[PDB]
Order: C-alpha cells, then sequence, then structure tokens
C-alpha cells in the first residue's frame, strides 16, 4: 500500500511497489552479507543511495497527507564534536521546500518546509546518559506521520513520541529524488545502518503503524542486543533484564560447580557525552546447533540448540541434573565430553506475542525442565531452570528474559 517499498530483492536494491521508482546506488555503500536489506551508509560523498521518484508520487501540495517509516541503527556518539552538529541523512528538500530526516546528538529530526519559508521540526530525543538504552546503537522502527491540516507526528517502536501542528504551512514542493546520505556531519568516522525504507500517501493511524512495527520486526527469529538476528556459533555476553546490573559468571567447572549472576557490572564513559553500562562482562554464551540440516547460522523461534560457556578461553557446556530436590533446578558449566545423560537441550524462544530471548530447557526425552532464569540461594543470584516461570506465564504474562550482546563497533567499548 505504500508509494515506495525499497527492498533487496534477488540481487538489487529496488522500488517494490507499482511505480517501481529508479535506485542509484554510490560505490561505498554497504550491505550486511546476512540481510542485504541492512544497509550501512559511511560520512563519504561516494556512500549514498537516490531515489529517482515517478512524477506522479512527486510531492506538491497544501493538502495531501503521507507518512514515512524505516529502522535505523545509530552508534553511540563518541566525540564532543557531535555535539550542536545536526546533519541530513534523508533528504527530499527541493530548493527551500519539501522533507528532510536529520540526526544530531541524541536525536532524530524531522523536518518540514513549505515554498514560503514556513517551517516545522518534530523532534525525538534520546540520551546517552542512562545505565541500559533502548536506542543507542540498537535497531530502532522510525515513523513519521503528515496531516496538512494539523499536525506532524513522530513515532518510536509503535508509540507516540512528539507531535507539532503544521497546519500553519502552505504549498509543499518536495524535490524529485530522495537522497540517502550523511550531509553535514562533521565526525569523519559517523556512519549509519537503515532499512525498510517506506513512502506512503496518507497518515498512517496508531493501529497501521503498530501492525508494521510487528510485521517488520521478524518476530521468528531472534536478535541479539542491537537487534541483529541472533546467530549459531557466535560468542555473546549476556545481560539479564531482571537484573541488569549483574553479569554471569563461574563458580567452578563441573557438576559441583555452578553459574550465577555477578556484582556490579562496569561502566564506561567518556566525559560530558556518555555514561553507561559496561556490556563486555562476564563469561560468555556460544549458541550452538542441535540438529545440523540446515545450512544458515540464524537461530529461530522454536529452534533446539546447547548452550556452551567460555571460561578462560575454553567452552563447556550448560547443564544440570534435573533429578536434584527442589523446582530450581542450579545449572553448571560441564565438560563437554562428560555431559553424560545430564539435561542441556535448549529451546530458544523469541515469541510464545514477541518477547526478550528465552531459554526453556528440557530434559532428554523433550520434557520440559524450565525457562532459565536465576535464584537465590544463600545470597548468591545461581542461574536455574525453573517450571515456575512456565507455568507463570502458562497464567498470564521477568528473571527468565536475557539479552545476547556481541561486541560492536557502534558501541566502541574495550573488551578484556
Amino acid at each position: 500500500t505504500s508509494i515506495l517499498n525499497l527492498r533487496y530483492e534477488s540481487n538489487h536494491l529496488i522500488d517494490l511497489s507499482r511505480y517501481a521508482s529508479k535506485i542509484n546506488i554510490g560505490s561505498k555503500v554497504n550491505f550486511d552479507p546476512i540481510d542485504k536489506n541492512q544497509i550501512q551508509l559511511f560520512n563519504l560523498e561516494s556512500s549514498k543511495i537516490e531515489v529517482i521518484l515517478k512524477n506522479a508520487i512527486v510531492y506538491n501540495s497544501m493538502y495531501e497527507n503521507f507518512s514515512t517509516s524505516f529502522w535505523i541503527r545509530i552508534p553511540k556518539y563518541f566525540n564532543s564534536i557531535s555535539l550542536n552538529n545536526e546533519y541530513t541523512i534523508i533528504n527530499c528538500m527541493e530548493n527551500n521546500s519539501g522533507w528532510k530526516v536529520s540526526l544530531n546528538y541524541g536525536e532524530i529530526i524531522w523536518t518540514l518546509q513549505d515554498t514560503q519559508e514556513i517551517k516545522q521540526r518534530v523532534v525525538f530525543k534520546y540520551s546517552q546518559m542512562i545505565n541500559i538504552s533502548d536506542y543507542i546503537n540498537r535497531w530502532i522502527f522510525v515513523t513519521i506521520t503528515n496531516n496538512r491540516l494539523n499536525n506532524s507526528k513522530i513515532y518510536i517502536n509503535g508509540r507516540l513520541i512528539d507531535q507539532k501542528p503544521i497546519s500553519n504551512l502552505g504549498n509543499i514542493h518536495a524535490s524529485n529524488n530522495i537522497m540517502f546520505k550523511l550531509d553535514g556531519c562533521r565526525d569523519t568516522h559517523r556512519y549509519i545502518w537503515i532499512k525498510y525504507f517506506n513512502l506512503f500517501d496518507k497518515e498512517l493511524n496508531e493501529k497501521e503503524i503498530k501492525d508494521l512495527y510487528d510485521n517488520q520486526s521478524n518476530s521468528g527469529i531472534l536478535k541479539d542486543f542491537w537487534g541483529d538476528y541472533l546467530q549459531y556459533d557466535k560468542p555473546y555476553y549476556m545481560l539479564n533484564l531482571y537484573d541488569p546490573n549483574k553479569y554471569v559468571d563461574v563458580n567452578n567447572v563441573g557438576i559441583r560447580g555452578y553459574m550465577y549472576l555477578k556484582g556490579p557490572r562496569g561502566s564506561v564513559m567518556t566525559t560530558n557525552i556518555y555514561l553507561n553500562s559496561s556490556l563486555y562482562r562476564g563469561t560468555k554464551f556460544i549458541i550452538k546447533k542441535y540438529a545440523s540440516g540446515n545450512k544458515d547460522n540464524i537461530v529461530r523461534n522454536n529452534d533446539r540448540v546447547y548452550i556452551n560457556v567460555v571460561v578462560k578461553n575454553k567452552e563447556y557446556r550448560l547443564a544440570t541434573n534435573a533429578s536434584q530436590a527442589g523446582v530450581e533446578k542450579i545449572l553448571s558449566a560441564l565438560e563437554i565430553p562428560d555431559v553424560g545423560n545430564l539435561s542441556q537441550v535448549v529451546v530458544m524462544k523469541s515469541k510464545n506475542i514477541t518477547n526478550k530471548c528465552k531459554m526453556n530447557l528440557q530434559d532428554n526425552n523433550g520434557n520440559d525442565i524450565g525457562f532459565i532464569g536465576f535464584h537465590q540461594f544463600n545470597n548468591i543470584a545461581k542461574l536455574v531452570a525453573s517450571n515456575w516461570y512456565n507455568r507463570q506465564i502458562e497464567r498470564s504474562s521477568l528473571g527468565c528474559s536475557w539479552e545476547f550482546i556481541p561486541v560492536d563497533d557502534g558501541w566502541g567499548e574495550r573488551p578484556l
């Protein structure tokens, strides 16, 4: 229903809409090999994508409503040179009329301007002085709607963020093309990841925006902390949403030892720019395939897997003896050769509807032992598998919600 539906098809970035508007790709544009719909634009003249709109959809009106949506992953701002430096990323301004998307330290901006030098801006602001952010360097769904009779609105992940009146604006005559390119950015190392760009010839309503968000989420695939597809054979630092201030560690290797959540997570910072919780802490987890019939390494919603834990640059197996006394089965890191008949098969979950990563442990008969979470024993938060979690969800809907964090250049932290 969109008038512009930019998607990487066969082996080309094209417009799937009935208009099939022309796309020109610069020589320095990078496409994520795992999913070429994810596009990286650098702060280079050559890193750009230009869309030549069909004449029928070029915006030139005082009354027609329109909306745009796309996902974006913005690297954390590292230098003061980024303070007070708004730079355009998506431009559809002809002379001095039209619309554009721009960024600045801690914000995403939408700007509209008519042919009479009258303009309005709607802004989404996010902090870099926060323990754990839902926005910094993570895939965010942006939706901007425009009703010529009243206001322009910006939504983030389906929720209304800001709205401003635009009824005072007259005729808006946008450009014949849309330029995706970093313009006016003084940070030479700056870049952005963007995907699923769409243009709509109407003001989308809350329901439509919500459905759009859910559909483009690819809910059948698990995602890492940054929002990318969760993968097999990839080391990840663990984060438990119930207590974000702790990280995973191992008391000792073996069935007589155990995995647990440990103390203060570090802190990372750059004076007056950012102050966040350290994300590269604790023993890393590596997800291993249970069945090898599927060649790709993407972890999907009901995949059975094994969880390997890295301790002193050596891999061990997450497992437990379900024969233990109580409901809460304390988890241990086992020598892979000696796992024996211990319960170790994990069913990954990304939705039941969507939810953060969940791991449901099962015994070798395929019977549920419980979602992996943690429980306090002698003042220590030990990792456990517990059917209590499953039951609690079985009745309405946590200590069993996890985030898998891989090292990413958009975060900047130095591991080890």
